[PDB]
């Protein structure tokens, strides 16, 4: 049907917008702290602490399968990246501090993405 096609075109254009958001977020992480999964071969106790690991490469895989149906879903995964880091690592560490700074800088990016998603429909 044409109605199904229109919903597909909408999902594709959301995917386009979320790609640009993901690139912008990732630019706020030049050290690439959040680029790849934590390896269970080097924080071997990681999964006893953190139930839902998340990272930018994992988000990019989901995005390329048009796997985010709305901005809220994408935001949830970004918040997992930040929140997991703030739990596992102490307040005095480079990792925790990098998560704080990414959250603050990412706030700006996400704020405008919400207005664009709402405005375009
Ligand atoms: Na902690």
């Amino acid at each position: 049907s044409m109605e199904q096609v229109a919903m597909e075109l909408r999902l594709t254009e959301l995917t386009r917008l979320l790609r640009s958001v993901l690139d912008q977020l990732q630019d706020k992480d030049p050290a690439r702290i959040f680029a790849q999964p934590v390896s269970l071969k080097e924080v071997p106790d990681y999964l006893d602490h953190i139930k839902h690991p998340m990272d930018f490469a994992t988000m990019r895989k989901r995005l390329e399968a048009q796997g985010y149906k709305n901005l809220h879903e994408f935001e949830e995964d970004f918040d997992l990246i930040i929140d997991n880091c703030m739990k596992y690592n102490a307040r005095d560490t480079v990792f925790y501090r990098a998560a704080v700074r990414l959250r603050d800088q990412g706030g700006v990016v996400l704020r405008q993405a919400r207005r664009e998603v709402d405005s375009i429909g």
